[PDB]
């Protein structure tokens, strides 16, 4: 039963930003629709060794829940230097903004495949609007 | 071997029942004090059927309507599907919203039972919205590995 378990990964993470709205024109205009604000981003990943072990790409999108909770909603994918490629996807609440937040992973090739579990991130610093510095973790179950 | 193995579900009839929400400015509590936009959103639970008339798993996940730089409006998912053959099968990704009549795709991975370790593609088209509270669909899984 293989476990694979990536911690305490450094992640450099390239964020660009649009904070959405109202949409103003095109067929979005004429419908009940709000544009939620979103973060294209675009991530390296570093073992503690400062060996970047891959990079990252997704994108997130802010909402609220039934109870009014806001919430952010990502899809992403890693591609690990060593072959294989991690999605992750879910929700998770918005704040505290400085909290560990996970959503489920899901191995789909190299020696992560037919593997599932978690993806964890938390903000360390957030130097400018275009860069954000995190601690991950990978946990993987098969 | 070196042998690929695939699954192809075809022609799925899924009834999903949507809780829409608008979105809009955050009126209360630490969101407030941003310029934050909550997108509209809707969560869904969904039963799937074959063309045959049997039920074959259900649906449920999230969707939340963004937009890209050029201003194409996107609709970015997470779902899971579970099915009666024991097996669970998650998807999500972003997609053009319109037209919303055309049939919309997302990667999708299989992730226990006899979907473990193929991935591929989840696509549902709309057919119908009966009602404010009800889609009709017509969506397809196919997954190779
Ligand atoms: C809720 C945790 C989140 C940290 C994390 C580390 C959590 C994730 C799951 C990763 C995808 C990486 C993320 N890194 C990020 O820069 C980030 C993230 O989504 C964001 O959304 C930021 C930049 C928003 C963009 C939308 C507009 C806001 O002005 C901005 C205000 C602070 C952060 C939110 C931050 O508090
Ligand atoms: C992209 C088109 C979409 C087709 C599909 C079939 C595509 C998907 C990937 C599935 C999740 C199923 C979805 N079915 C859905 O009811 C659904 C979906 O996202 C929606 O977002 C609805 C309810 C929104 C809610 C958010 C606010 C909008 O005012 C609303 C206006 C109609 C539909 C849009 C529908 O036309």
């Amino acid at each position: 039963v293989t476990t694979i378990n990536l911690e305490d990964i450094k992640e450099i993470c390239h964020t660009t930003i649009r904070l959405g709205g109202k949409p103003e024109s095109g067929e979005a205009a004429e419908l009940p629709i709000f544009l939620g604000s979103s973060v294209e981003f675009e991530d390296e990943l570093y073992d503690a060794d400062g060996t970047q072990i891959g990079t990252a790409k997704g994108t997130s999108v802010i909402f609220a829940e039934a109870d009014g909770t806001v919430m952010q909603i990502v899809s992403a994918f890693d591609d690990y230097t060593d072959g294989g490629r991690v999605t992750w996807s879910g929700a998770y609440t918005m704040f505290p903004t400085d909290e560990p937040k996970s959503v489920p992973a899901q191995g789909v090739s190299g020696r992560y495949r037919g593997l599932s579990g978690t993806r964890t991130l938390q903000l360390l610093e957030r130097p400018d609007p275009g860069t954000s510095l995190i601690r991950s973790s990978l946990v993987l179950n098969g």
